[PDB]
């Protein structure tokens, strides 16, 4: 649809010979398809996958693959997001790949986001914030998340994420708690508060990582910048 | 030896353990001696319920008839008692030489108070001579290694990073993670370093305990001393 043109605009930021971090979800898959077309004309690139599902896609379509162990620093990560605010702070992890996405993006010189107009918000937080937790001590970690929220002036339900009947286990062996805070006006402070909890592994706030964002508007395609 | 000093500290810390409080039970050689002293007390009708910080702490406690519970079942505790690899005058710690730092920090942070018990060799002027354990995700190990070096550099630190091994392959934490032992030598600002390490998406947790321990019972041959908080 327009989803395609948004990915295609992001692929213009990709240079010959780049070391690339590749996102997960509906939008990054399309970026994979279009970049596969380009290699298939002698465009050279090497990619780190942020999930098994992206990894499979790259191999079926001929996008060369590497690892952060073999390729510890990347030029660019391209990935989707659940919410983008005007500081280009994001909420990510609706797809359950939040940690590998943070690690890959944090290992990169720059991160480009691809989203539609509906994901761009005045204030982050209507999308529930995914928080990745250890299964040991979940009860005390839930308490601490509510107290961490209270101290930052927020509140809302914390819902242990399920798949089928059971808790969702991430690629890395953790549970996810989706925190519905409604409005997160100071992401950095909340991120600090959540990190001070030992049970917290990581969370879906991507702060200061996206240098630019391609948005599929109702009018057409637009890029936001830093 | 070292052993009888760890016992005297354990016994002075149990002076703080009251009938029926719910306890965080540490792990390692010094917490072992505290468990026995609690067990000898249990069999004469002492009342307590304890959350284990490790796989092996739980087995000792069950072998001795110490009532055991869960943080899912018992999410807030009264008191955690545990060892430490380093204690400084502010009661900031380095922990995780025995590999249980994550569960230990979770347990201690869920407690109204945390008391440390150690022998006098564990008391330091400045944290950092004991290499700092950092618990890391297996995914992206290479990028996480780099970021730890970049964080150290911004805090004016340096040293080897060794992926911790056991029997020839990486030590796997109870929680499914690796440990990178960071030999920084001297850590004059623990708080700044702790923030810089948390900022790494690969870092799960680390062995700096800042502001958690309310007191530290220390043995030594110049007698038993409880360190306190300025």
């Amino acid at each position: 649809k327009l989803k395609i043109a948004a990915a295609a605009e992001a692929l213009t930021h990709v240079k010959d010979g780049m070391r690339l971090g590749i996102g997960t979800g509906s939008t990054a898959e399309e970026f994979v398809r279009l970049l596969a077309d380009k290699v298939s004309n002698g465009f050279k690139i090497i990619g780190v996958p942020t999930s098994e599902r992206t990894a499979k896609l790259c191999k079926e379509l001929g996008v060369p693959l590497t690892t952060l162990d073999e390729t510890p620093h990347l030029d660019l990560t391209v990935d989707g997001a659940d919410e983008v605010d005007t500081n280009l702070s994001l909420i990510k992890g609706g797809g359950g790949a939040l940690l590998r996405e943070k690690i890959v993006a944090a290992a990169s010189d720059a991160m480009i986001v691809i989203a539609d107009s509906s994901k761009v918000v005045e204030t982050l937080g209507r999308f529930p914030l995914p928080v990745e937790v250890n299964r040991f001590g979940l009860g005390a970690t839930m308490r601490a998340i509510e107290e961490a929220a209270a101290k930052c002036g927020l509140a809302g339900p914390l819902a242990l994420r399920l798949k089928d009947g059971s808790p969702f286990v991430t690629d890395g062996g953790h549970y996810i708690v989706d925190a519905s805070f409604g409005r997160i006006p100071d992401p950095k402070t909340l991120s600090d508060a959540l990190f001070a909890i030992p049970g917290v592994v990581e969370h879906g706030l991507f702060i200061g990582l996206a240098r630019a964002a391609v948005v599929a508007g109702n009018d057409g395609i637009r890029t936001m910048n830093r």
